[PDB]
């Protein structure tokens, strides 16, 4: 998987960033977004958006912060199931 | 994957099946069932339980009916990702 592209940002308001990059066509099927205040000891928030979008806005942010922001892209292969386990069963009446 | 072994069912009534199976502990993320009516030509019904559950039962049946149970054991296994594009950006106002 070569990854998205050239990460920019529009749009800066007080509570709010929007997020453009760029990823190879129909590539991915997800998009994996984390953001946490680069100050903050703590956890990053996990977004997810399809892998057709190239663009979101962050929301309930907070005035004159600084945020760690990241994005990967992904792409699902493999769900694997076993050999079927069959039986025939019968109701009453 | 190893399997889930011996299906049976208990708890019979005119119009449900308890479902019920052994599977080694930590394999499978979930467990896909199936049922339908043996002899009426049509459409399967298919949900998954939870990959803890060994029991199961089916509702919504009709009276003296036979029904093709199967039960399949499953993983939504290997995601991949690419490496992260970070970058640190800033709000306005302070």
């Amino acid at each position: 998987l070569p990854a998205p592209k050239n990460l920019v940002v529009s749009e800066v308001t007080e509570d709010s960033l929007r997020l453009s990059w760029t990823a190879p066509d129909a590539a991915f099927d997800s998009f994996l977004i984390q953001y946490q205040e680069s100050e903050k000891v703590g956890e990053a928030i996990n977004l997810t958006v399809p892998g057709s979008e190239r663009s979101y806005d962050l929301t309930g942010l907070k005035p004159g912060t600084e945020y760690t922001v990241s994005i990967y892209g992904v792409f699902p292969y493999q769900y694997t199931m076993s050999n079927p386990l069959s039986a025939e069963f019968t109701t009453g009446g």
